[PDB]
C-alpha cells in the first residue's frame, strides 16, 4: 500500500500527454531543450512547466553544455516504467 | 501524439492507489475476488467499482469457477506497464 501511494504519484506526474511525450523523448537518451521543443507541438510555455513539473518529481536533470541545456531521466524506476510504456503503446 | 493519448488514459487509469493495488496483485496471476478484498485493505464497495472501472478500461477480464469470481489481466500493454511498477517500487 506505501508502494502504491509512491508508484500512484508517479503515474500521475505520467498521466498527462505533454509530460508523457516528454518522457518518451528522454527516454531514449539526453535532449536539448531546443530538441524537445522541435519535436513535440506544445507550445514553449506549457513544455517550460512541464520540464519544471517533471524536475520537481525528480524524474527529469539537467546540465549545461555552453549555451544548450540538455534535459536527461534521473528516476530510474520512472525511466522503466515510460520505456515499457513507450514500446508497448508503439507495438500494434 | 496518439500513442500518447492512448498511453496517457492507461495511466489515468492505473494512477489511483486502490485501482493500482487490484492490477499489482493480477499482475502476479488470476485471483479470486475472495482474495483480492481479503488482501486488500479497501471496502468492498470501492474495490466493487474499482474492478468495474478496469473492466470498462479493458484492463482486466473475469470468469466464474462455480461461485467463485476470478479477475485476471487482459490488456497486454497495461499488464507490462504494471509489472513494471510493481517491481520497480518494490526494489529499494
Amino acid at each position: 500500500a506505501t508502494r502504491a501511494r509512491a508508484a500512484s504519484n508517479l503515474l500521475k506526474a505520467l498521466a498527462h500527454e505533454g509530460r508523457l511525450m516528454i518522457m518518451c523523448y528522454l527516454a531514449s537518451g539526453e535532449k536539448s531543450v531546443t530538441e524537445l521543443e522541435t519535436r513535440l507541438s506544445t507550445r514553449q510555455a506549457a513544455v517550460s512547466q512541464q520540464l519544471a513539473r517533471l524536475r520537481l518529481e525528480g524524474l527529469v536533470q539537467s546540465r549545461r553544455e555552453g549555451k544548450t541545456i540538455y534535459y536527461s531521466l534521473s528516476d530510474p524506476r520512472a525511466a522503466r516504467v515510460v520505456q515499457t510504456v513507450y514500446e508497448q503503446f508503439c507495438s500494434g
